[PDB]
């Protein structure tokens, strides 16, 4: 069986959890910041092996090793967190300097997308992802919205590279 490490990195508050949350126990609640489940992904079997994280947390250790063997990266925001989408560049850096590559499977993730309130255009996130050169979708892990769609576009981001 084929395992993916992936890794959900982006600002506190922007819904990582929330959003692994609803991918593996298929809920919201308006704790867990690791997460492993079996799942199909286009006919294939996967265990995905997922850690959330903000870069500021005490297990920094854990955090490094996840980073290094991490296959694939969402990079979440908020749309109503300007300063959660300018941190994006910083993660993508991070995440480079680290993998030592500059082709890491990514996928930009535009979180809270139910809410009314937005400061981060999707033309401008679509503008980031473009430049970088990953897909980028919308997500609600309120609604549900992309939520399947932001990690299986990422299990498959990681089969190309694999290819
Ligand atoms: N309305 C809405 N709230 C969300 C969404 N995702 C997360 N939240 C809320 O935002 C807050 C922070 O979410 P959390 O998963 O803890 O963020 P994390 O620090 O990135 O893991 C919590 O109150 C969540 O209920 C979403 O898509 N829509």
């Amino acid at each position: 069986m084929t395992e993916y490490k992936l890794v959900v990195v982006g600002a506190c508050g922007v819904g990582k959890s929330a959003l692994t949350i609803q991918l593996i126990q298929n809920h919201f609640v308006d704790i867990e910041d690791s997460y492993r489940k079996q799942v199909v992904i286009d006919g294939e079997t996967s265990l995905l092996d997922i850690l959330d994280t903000a870069g500021q947390e005490e297990y920094s250790a854990m955090r490094d090793q996840y980073m290094r063997t991490g296959e694939g990266f969402l990079l979440v925001f908020a749309i109503n967190n300007t300063k959660s989408f300018e941190d994006i560049h910083h993660y993508r850096e991070q995440i480079k300097r680290v993998k030592d590559s500059e082709d890491v499977p990514m996928v930009l993730v535009g979180n809270k997308s139910d809410l009314p309130s937005r400061t981060v255009d999707t033309k401008q996130a679509q503008d980031l992802a473009r430049s970088y050169g990953i897909p980028f979708i919308e997500t609600s892990a309120k609604t549900r919205q992309g939520v399947d769609d932001a990690f299986y576009t990422l299990v498959r981001e990681i089969r190309k590279h694999k290819e």
